[PDB]
Order: C-alpha cells, then sequence, then structure tokens
C-alpha cells in the first residue's frame, strides 16, 4: 500500500518540508517536554484477549531509566479497538476487565517483559511479583480488596 | 498517589491472582500476537505542538529489527489530549494539521530518533530524508501534491 496524505485545508499552499520546517522552529533523554505511551497487545483468537499498559510524563531522565516504559496504568479485558479518530488515536478495550491506576511500572524497565511473556504463556507469576513488590495483595478478592472498586453495571 | 483498581462486577469473587491466571491461560519476538503502540510527543508551551506515531503488527519477527517500531502512522499538530475512556486509552491530538497514512517507519528503528529529536530542536531534515527516501516528494505544495488529499472543513 501506497503512502498517502491529508493536510488541512490551512496548509494547503505548504509543502512537508515547508511545514515541517515550520512546525520544528516552533516547537521548543527529555527536557523539556510531554511524552506518552501506549502499548496493546491482544491474541488471534475469537474475542480476543487482550491488554493495555499507558503511561504519560513530562521531562528528563530515568525515573529507573526508560523513558517510553513510564507506565502509570494497565488493563486487562477483551476485543481491543481503533479509537474513534482512526488509527492515530490508538487502541481500547471493547471490554474491560480490570484496570490498575498508579501502578508505576517504569522501575520494571531496564521485570516487566517477563511478566507480559509469561501472561502469553499462561503464567502469571512474574506479573503477580511485581505487583506484590509494591505492596499489592494479589490474595484477596475484588469485592474484599481496599484499594478495588467496582464499575457501575458495566463499564 | 497510591494505586486503585476498578473491576468489573462480573469479576468481584476473583482475587488478582485468580484473575491473572485465568487470564494467562485463556490468551492463547513476537509469535503469534497482535501488538500495536502509540507513542506521543508534545510541547509545554500554550497551545503546544505535537505529534503522533502509531502502528500495529501481526506475528512474529524482525522486518528491519523492531518490534514496537512498527510504526505506520504519523501525525502532526497541536494539543495533545486523552482519549475518551480514560488514560488506559492513550491520546488524540485536537488540532490535527498533517497525517502520512501507510508510512512505514519500521525500518528507521535499529533514523527515527534522529528525526524526531531534529524536529525538537529546530531541524526537520533527517525527518524529510527518511520521507525523500520513501519516494515522497517533500518540496511540492499538499494541494499540488498528487498523494495528498485535504480534510474536509477541519478535520
Ligand atoms: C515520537 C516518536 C518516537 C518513536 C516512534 C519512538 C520509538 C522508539 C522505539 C521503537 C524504541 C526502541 C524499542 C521500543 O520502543 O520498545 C525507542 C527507544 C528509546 N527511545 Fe524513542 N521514540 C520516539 C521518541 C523519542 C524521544 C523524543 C526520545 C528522547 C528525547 C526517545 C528516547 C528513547 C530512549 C531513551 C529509548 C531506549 C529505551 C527507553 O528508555 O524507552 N524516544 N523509541
Ligand atoms: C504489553 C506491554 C509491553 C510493554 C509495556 C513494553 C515496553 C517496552 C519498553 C519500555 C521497551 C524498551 C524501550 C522502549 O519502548 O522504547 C521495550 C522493548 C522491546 N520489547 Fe516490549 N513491551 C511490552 C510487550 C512486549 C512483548 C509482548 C514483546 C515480545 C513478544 C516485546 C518485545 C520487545 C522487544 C523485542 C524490544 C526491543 C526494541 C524493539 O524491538 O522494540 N515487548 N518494550
Amino acid at each position: 500500500m501506497s503512502t498517502t496524505i491529508q493536510y488541512n485545508s490551512n496548509y494547503a499552499d505548504y509543502s512537508i518540508s515547508s511545514y515541517l520546517r515550520e512546525w520544528a522552529n516552533n516547537f521548543g533523554g527529555s527536557s523539556t517536554l510531554f511524552s506518552g505511551t501506549q502499548y496493546a497487545i491482544g491474541s488471534s483468537h475469537s474475542n480476543p484477549e487482550g491488554m493495555i499498559a499507558e503511561g504519560d510524563l513530562k521531562a528528563s531522565f530515568m525515573p529507573q531509566h526508560t523513558f517510553h516504559g513510564q507506565i502509570d496504568t494497565l488493563q486487562f479485558g477483551k476485543d481491543l479497538a481503533t479509537n474513534a479518530g482512526g488509527p492515530s488515536a490508538g487502541k481500547h478495550l471493547e471490554k474491560i476487565d480490570i484496570t490498575f491506576n498508579e501502578l508505576d511500572l517504569s522501575g520494571e524497565f531496564d521485570d516487566m517483559h517477563k511478566s507480559v511473556r509469561g501472561l502469553m504463556k499462561g503464567n502469571p507469576d512474574p506479573m503477580l511479583e511485581v505487583m506484590k513488590a509494591k505492596g499489592i495483595n494479589v490474595d484477596t478478592a475484588f469485592k474484599d480488596l481496599s484499594i478495588a472498586s467496582q464499575y457501575p453495571d458495566s463499564g
């Protein structure tokens, strides 16, 4: 498939060159920027299970040696789908089972891959150890778990 | 900020452990999976400029030695914002100036960082060389550029 380009009518008289030069000139390891990452992983079976790791960040350095790994939300469910607004807008899960909010996984990059790969091969153990090391109780039903709350009706 | 967790009422009697074990067991370098990445970079000034690189992929190997770098859409504009559906759902640009569709940047990871960093410091030249090497004409106004089309009214 050949590359196609869409432009706002305000830039009709610009070239790619004159647009990007202007964008580059009007913009201003991180410093001093806003950056955000969304990773989506899903299976190939029907009603496929999926998960999303996401985070965003301010500006400059490690906080445990990762730039794109500044992850603070982790979500599990089924049916990854494209967001409104097109492919550029990333993904959402159609069926959301569990969402971890303010779960700082930045320090498990430099362990998150072992956790995600484990998950894909039927093994939650490394993910569970990461969660336990943050003080999360993984052996309590969600209904009794203090930091957990139920979504209204379905999402 | 302390971690909080949200769950669908169907999993009220599950623990994190029994949920993730079940999810792990019902799931099934890539093989044989659906994976997707969204990178968002924005400035810290008012009406901040922003860009989004996004792609997704099927299953197993290099196609020029990158897994998360399987990028085929690139979008420039202003005002990065959170998608409907919460932080997990990633970002969109409120003001979209230009979108490159089916622009395969996977082979510029192993050059994309030099391009993005250039952009941030007022220099489009490395981005323009990547585009030129794909056969894109960067010195033609969008209105005359054959592969380009105008968005209706504003987006
Ligand atoms: C905006 C588009 C960008 C894209 C598409 C992109 C993509 C990537 C890819 C594919 C990798 C290696 C593999 C992976 O992601 O798993 C990577 C690594 C890395 N990138 Fe970027 N990147 C972008 C912007 C930036 C910027 C602006 C910076 C720094 C100012 C940066 C800093 C880094 C660093 C430090 C790594 C090494 C691993 C890490 O700490 O995450 N990237 N990027
Ligand atoms: C689902 C959650 C995942 C997260 C949050 C995540 C995050 C990251 C991060 C932070 C890096 C290095 C820096 C960067 O992204 O720029 C990375 C690199 C890498 N990851 Fe992942 N990853 C995930 C899933 C996976 C899976 C399932 C695989 C393979 C089956 C994988 C394979 C790789 C490889 C090969 C690299 C080296 C650079 C590249 O080719 O992109 N990742 N990942």
